[PDB]
């Protein structure tokens, strides 16, 4: 690799970071959008105010403004549902470590309630909230309301740092390694510039996902993150070994690899900055399918990339990885659903199953009420699109278990539901090939009616090859496709994946059977469970 290759490709200009003229040749259309107008201006210069006043039919008549609503607004966490819900926007937060409050939950509920049949909310596979039904004229008021309850939606889509994932049991688990909340909080504050916006990290070549590990269970899925902080002592000091480049895409899935670097705990933000700066400065900006950070690591080599991180550290020093970390390989991932004692004596947390992560406004109000009446007003989201309500006096549990809402959001659902994960799918997502959420519930219900089991089999349903529901981590994964019935008629189908493992001995699953009609999945899955996971016919 030439020294020429290491020339930073972006420069700061008027508070924003833009591609240098000499590196603009051959860029993808999204890069052209970012050059034509800096997306962060919609927030940081209040461009949203004037944009929100223009009727959508008029917005659609010019490239600049159509790109505003279809692309640039994703820097404000707003996602136009052009194909499947025209004129309406999904909105996605920053929610480091999945931690929310009853006040925030009620606020989000009040927004979606306004939109009636066009509104609902979802828990995401990055332990985050999404809301639906948002109309453009309401955006300025929603941004204000979010700020008032201590939320931001900044930089949650497109070429930005995505939600920082942590340990859902942070601070409450007797068995935790390190409380991940301070670190995920610090990362979120850094990424979003304390909710004001941080242009230094908003013009990446592509999305980029961080997590901080605090559990032996590895609830955080470090193996699939662009940066994962693995807790580790080095030379008598607490810090993190760093894994880099993990990602999924339609083209390629790759597990994170060691950077061969360790940082003391206080260097979490400096190293996140250094890595993001290296990626921003040096990343390829052509074919979008070759823009994720792992591709830069492949081009430079891990040592080449490491040197670029090192040069961007304060005092330009980066220690080598510590030989061992604090994560025990001897571990069985713990089921967090149900009632469990906290490390604080006299207190319990409860894990509640949220069927395919979908909630309506009334459901959100009920969950917020439970958190206030029984806990401390806190609600935690998980990457299996479930919830935990922590900080419940254990003496209140008998009463809690009698709450009617717990029949819908159960602390002890059937075992197959506990592990069921499904992406948005074609109810709202324009990329989706099939319907996912309703289908996956119906199929899982019919399968569990036929078999009993004891192994916690994890089933993931994703609507297209983008694999937002991570089918490659599943015991049994289902990827949307169109296929053919016995009469050659078009029907919805799934490619079925097997082999995904999580925790310390992680592994990426692969396609086992292509193009199975959805209507034929029940018998296939019943047999797989009996034949491979010890399930017993009922
Ligand atoms: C909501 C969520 C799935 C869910 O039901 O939980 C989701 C939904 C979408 N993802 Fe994703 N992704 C979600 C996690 C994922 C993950 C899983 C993860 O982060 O662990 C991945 C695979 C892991 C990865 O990227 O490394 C995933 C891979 C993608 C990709 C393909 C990435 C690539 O490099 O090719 C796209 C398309 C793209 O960016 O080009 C995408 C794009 C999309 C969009 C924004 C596409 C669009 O505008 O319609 C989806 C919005 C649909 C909607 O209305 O909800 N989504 N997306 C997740 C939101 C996470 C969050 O809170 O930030
Ligand atoms: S996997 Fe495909 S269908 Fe599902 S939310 Fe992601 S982009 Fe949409
Ligand atoms: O929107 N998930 O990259
Ligand atoms: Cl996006
Ligand atoms: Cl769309
Ligand atoms: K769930």
């Amino acid at each position: 690799v030439a020294a020429e290759r290491l020339e930073p490709r972006v420069e700061e200009k008027d508070g924003y970071w833009i591609l240098k003229e000499q590196f603009r040749k051959g860029i993808n259309p999204q890069e052209k959008v970012k050059i034509e107008k800096e997306p962060m201006k919609l927030f940081m210069e209040n461009g949203i105010e004037e944009l929100a006043k223009i009727p959508i039919e008029e917005i659609d008549q010019s490239k600049l403004t159509k790109d505003d609503i279809d692309v640039r607004l994703k820097w404000l966490g707003l996602f136009h549902r052009r194909k499947n819900q025209y004129g309406r926007f999904m909105m996605r937060l920053k929610l480091p470590n999945g931690v929310t409050t009853s006040a925030q939950t009620r606020y989000l509920a009040s927004v979606i309630r306004k939109y009636g049949k066009e509104g609902c909310a979802d828990i995401t596979t990055r332990q985050n909230w999404q809301i639906r039904g948002v109309v453009l004229p309401d955006v300025p008021e929603i941004l204000k309301g979010l700020a008032e309850v201590g939320l931001t939606s900044l930089q949650s889509g497109m070429d930005n740092v995505r939600n920082p994932v942590g340990n859902p049991l942070a601070g409450i688990d007797p068995e935790e390694i390190v409380d991940t909340r301070p670190y995920t909080n610090l990362l979120s504050q850094f990424i979003t510039g304390n909710s004001r916006g941080n242009p230094a990290v908003s013009n990446l070549p592509r999305k980029w996902k961080p997590c901080v590990v605090g559990s032996h269970d590895l609830y955080e899925h470090p193996h699939i993150n662009d940066l994962a902080y693995m807790p580790a002592t080095k030379d008598g000091r607490f810090g993190f070994n760093l894994l880099v480049g993990g990602f999924f895409s339609a083209k390629r899935c790759d597990e994170a690899i060691p950077l061969d670097a360790w940082v003391p705990a206080d260097d979490v933000v400096p190293v996140c900055r250094a890595i993001l700066e290296a990626f921003r400065d040096l990343g390829f900006r052509g074919n979008r399918q070759k823009c994720r950070m792992m591709w830069l690591i492949d081009e430079l080599g891990v040592e080449g990339f490491r040197a670029e991180v090192e040069k961007r550290m304060p005092q330009q020093q980066l220690e080598r990885a510590s030989p061992e970390d604090l994560v025990q390989k001897q571990w069985e991932r713990r089921d967090y659903l149900g009632v469990h004692p906290q490390k604080q004596e006299g207190y319990s947390f409860i894990g509640l199953h949220i069927p395919v992560g979908r909630v309506q406004a009334d459901d959100m109000d009920e969950l917020a009420r439970l958190a206030d009446e029984y806990g401390s007003g806190e609600i935690r989201l998980t990457v299996e699109q479930n919830i935990i309500i922590p900080n419940i006096e254990t003496s209140k549990i008998e009463a809690l278990l009698k709450e009617p809402v717990l029949s819908t959001f159960s602390p002890d659902p059937p075992i197959l539901m506990k592990g069921l994960v499904a992406c948005t799918g074609n109810q709202f997502c324009g990329q989706a090939i099939i319907e996912t959420k309703a289908r996956s519930l119906k199929i899982t219900e019919e399968v569990q009616r036929q078999v009993s089991l004891t192994k916690p089999v994890r089933m993931h349903w994703t609507g297209c090859p983008n694999t937002c529901a991570q089918v490659q981590v599943a015991d049994i994964g289902f990827m949307g496709c169109l296929t053919r019935d016995k009469n050659g008629k078009t029907v919805e189908g799934a490619d079925v994946f097997l082999g995904g493992r999580i925790g310390s001995d992680s592994h990426l699953g692969e396609v086992y059977k292509k193009a199975v009609p959805c209507d034929d999945l029940v018998p296939l899955v019943v047999d797989l469970l009996v034949n491979n996971f010890g399930a017993v016919p009922r």
